[PDB]
């Protein structure tokens, strides 16, 4: 399963080919999959809808959908994914960008850290429910997100 | 029209009120807004098309649109600036979002300098050709998009 603590073993070449076919796909429509991803995550986790401000008021999946607010907000999300996915050959590289992400989230948006695993499993659950690989690269951000708090 | 030095007198409500209704309607589809803009921009300004290394290949308006590197960098820009239009009564904090921006096309992008106002032109021109209000706030966002050079 997908864990935010901890370590895990690098990525084989193996894993990464997987998932960048995987990815690709997704990707290609990211205006689409981002917001379905969000408004599966939201309306099916209630207990951290109180974090996105700007949302207040939508509650059925069919207005969330239709605000500029709920795309943009997952317009974003999928594409820090698609950063790493693209980093995965630079390790380096993909932490710097994650750890600065996990201080925006833990110093400015202040939201519970608890929340980036069940995300990341709804990404997972939809670019390839089943693969363990990509369970890794999402360990690997939420472990990441966390670095902050 | 549009300038990117120097100073301009600040934003009247009237002109505040004129921006937030012009504007409205192309953010309530910044996806497609966004696209069009940047796509225009891109098509009628060869000079500038080097700056975008992952354009590289992309010349036709056709491919352009396509590409969801294209529509994320075009998404990216089309935000920037409603954050400005969100930010035009508190100047304090647009100052602090751009003169940030500023610095990442300085000293990361190194985008020359002169562009700034050419695609703010172009912005105005979709947005609300036409309106001197609406031009004053592109001409403050160029002249703090150039604070870092
Ligand atoms: C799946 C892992 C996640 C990734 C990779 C991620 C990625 C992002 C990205 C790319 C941004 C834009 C940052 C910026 O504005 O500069 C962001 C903003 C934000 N994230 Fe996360 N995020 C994740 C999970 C979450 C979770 C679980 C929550 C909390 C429920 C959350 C709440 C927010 C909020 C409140 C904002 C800013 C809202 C706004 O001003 O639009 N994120 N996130
Ligand atoms: C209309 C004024 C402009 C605004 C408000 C603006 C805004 C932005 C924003 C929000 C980003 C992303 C920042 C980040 O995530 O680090 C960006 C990136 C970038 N901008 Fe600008 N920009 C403007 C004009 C320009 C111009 C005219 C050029 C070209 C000469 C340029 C070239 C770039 C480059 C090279 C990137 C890299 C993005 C990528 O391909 O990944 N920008 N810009």
């Amino acid at each position: 399963p997908i864990v935010d603590t901890g370590s895990v073993a690098p990525l084989s070449a193996a894993e990464k080919t997987k998932i960048r076919s995987a990815w690709a796909p997704v990707y290609s429509t990211y205006e689409t999959s981002g917001v379905d991803i969000l408004v599966k995550f939201f309306t099916s986790t209630p207990a951290a809808q109180e974090f996105f401000p700007k949302f207040k008021g939508l509650t059925t999946a069919d207005q969330l959908k239709k605000s500029a607010d709920v795309r943009w907000h997952a317009e974003r999300i999928i594409n820090a994914v698609n950063d790493a996915v693209a980093s995965m050959d630079d390790t380096e590289k993909m932490s710097m960008k994650l750890r600065d992400l996990s201080g925006k989230h833990a110093k400015s948006f202040q939201v519970d850290p608890q929340y980036f695993k069940v995300l990341a499993a709804v990404i997972a659950d939809t670019v390839a429910a089943g693969d363990a690989g990509f369970e890794k690269l999402m360990s690997m951000i939420c472990i990441l997100l966390r670095s902050a708090y």
